[PDB]
């Protein structure tokens, strides 16, 4: 019984951990893209400020 | 070993529940940033007029 319950632990944890491995890089890339988009918005607002100065 | 099993399974199902929420939240944040970009383009058109 001990060996089979340990096998169950093994498979459960390995599956969930590979799911986490798949997930995390997606979040990292999403945050990087969000920061890039915020920088783009900053540039747009600087252009707006130049327009207002003109 | 049973204690290890239950602890790790519980925490791992918690992580499973959590992560998709973060993914959806980031997608919605990016969509909202795109909406802000469109609003600012409309502002620029107003300023050109």
């Amino acid at each position: 019984e001990q060996n089979q319950v340990l096998n169950d632990v093994n498979n459960k944890l390995d599956a969930i951990n590979t799911m986490l491995r798949v997930y995390l890089p997606k979040l990292t890339s999403m945050l990087s893209d969000v920061m890039k988009q915020n920088y783009a918005l900053s540039l747009q607002i600087e252009y707006l400020s130049k327009q207002l100065q003109e």
